[PDB]
């Protein structure tokens, strides 16, 4: 996933407020959330993968071995089981929890880092340059 | 009321979708919503108000007695019991069905008629101007 490394910087989103509300995220976290640019770091050592998100707010960090599942604790505190793969030169997580679950895509398009995420048919997209 | 009669057109809303989403509406009604700038106009004829939203996708109205109870049908399809009392100056609307309520309380300030909409600590603020 070389072409994922880097950190980039947030430029636009569109209706993760709606996803968020989907996820079932309270008020006053969406409310936290929205105002956050983060910025996302992307790193690889050997088999793994380290993404970061950083904000004023909340860092997170998940480091992972793609295609094996593991714990995850999401910046809204949920305690999910994640599973990263790479197909079709994308990065596609699915978050499993209480008998739900989301898909969230990073994927390159022309000089950007796009990120789809997609619940029960309410779908954001993020849009990030590099920073 | 006639502080209020005449023909108001919409120019900022201020978290209404957060409100919608806290009255149970679901995504497309939502959406379709906030794309809607309404003209709301309000006339009296005796003992009669009435309140008219007109927009392209849907125009609603009621007319009441204040202090009356009655059944309004609502732009998102909920048969509620609505009475609109004056106080202070504010028509001040209360909406009950299934064992909830909100509040929507129409003001004047300055030239403008304000909207403040409450349910469950979430607050909408919208603005109108004379058209
Ligand atoms: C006080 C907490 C402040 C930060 C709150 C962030 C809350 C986000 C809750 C929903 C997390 C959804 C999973 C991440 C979706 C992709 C986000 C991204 O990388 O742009
Ligand atoms: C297809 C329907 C299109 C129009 C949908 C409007 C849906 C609005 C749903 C919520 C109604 C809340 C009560 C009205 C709140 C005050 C609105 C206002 O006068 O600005």
């Amino acid at each position: 996933c070389d072409a994922f490394v880097g950190t980039w910087k947030l430029v636009s989103s569109e209706n993760f407020d709606d996803y968020m509300k989907e996820v079932g995220v309270g008020f006053a976290t969406r409310k936290v959330a929205g105002m956050a640019k983060p910025n996302m770091i992307i790193s690889v050592n050997g088999d793994l993968v380290t993404i970061r998100s950083e904000s004023t707010f909340k860092n997170t960090e998940i480091s992972f071995k793609l295609g094996v599942e593991f714990d995850e604790i999401t910046a809204d505190d949920r305690k999910v089981k994640s599973i990263i793969t790479l197909d079709g030169g994308a990065l596609v997580q699915v978050q499993k929890w209480d008998g739900k679950s989301t898909t969230i895509k990073r994927k390159r398009d022309g000089d950007k880092l796009v990120v789809e995420c997609v619940m029960k048919g309410v779908t954001s997209t993020r849009v990030y340059e590099r920073a």
